[PDB]
């Protein structure tokens, strides 16, 4: 696969320039806020490793993924997922802005029970307290996500 999705947004001119992948993908990740979200609200924990793998507490069951980058849209990246109910999927997401200490404004996007992809706009933060930057006001603003919803991390 060479690129992302068809309905998926390339977001073309609205990714940050310089990405720093050895600097986002190490640490924890926590998924705080999100421009949809569903009930009840959870406090996912993205564990990173090397060579773009992950793991996270998912709604039912442990999730493990691999990624690799998209060859035709620069700064996605594709992620193989495996679920502990058995379950697999695949799931593409950009870094749309970060500092790397603190927090991460994400797309991500994919089809999970549908040809129309779903997506949406994430917010990580390295505390599970952390709450809106002020560093992406701006950014926010330009992307109309002005009232993300808050998850289950505190
Ligand atoms: C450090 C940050 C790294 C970021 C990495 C980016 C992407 C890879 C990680 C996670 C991806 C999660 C995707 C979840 C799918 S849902 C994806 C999938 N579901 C299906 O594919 C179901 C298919 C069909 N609906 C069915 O019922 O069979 C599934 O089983 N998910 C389990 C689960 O969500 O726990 C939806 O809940 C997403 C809804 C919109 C969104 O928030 O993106």
């Amino acid at each position: 696969v060479t690129s992302i999705p068809t309905g998926c947004n390339a977001l073309s001119g609205k990714i940050m320039s310089g990405f720093d992948a050895n600097r986002f993908f190490t640490g924890d990740w926590y998924l705080t806020h999100s421009r949809d979200s569903e009930v009840p609200v959870r406090c996912e924990k993205y564990q990173t490793g090397s060579n773009l793998q992950l793991n996270f507490n998912g709604k039912n069951g442990d999730v493990k993924c691999s990624g690799s980058t998209v060859s035709g849209n620069q700064g996605f990246y594709s992620f193989q997922c495996t679920t502990t109910s058995g379950g697999s999927f695949t799931s593409y997401m950009a870094v749309v802005e970060t500092d790397y200490a603190n927090y991460a404004l994400l797309y991500r996007c994919g089809l999970a029970g549908s040809t129309t992809p779903k997506d949406n706009f994430l917010l990580f933060n390295r505390q599970s307290s952390g709450e809106i930057p002020a560093g992406l006001s701006t950014k926010l603003n330009q992307l109309e996500l002005t009232s993300l919803n808050k998850l289950g991390c505190s």
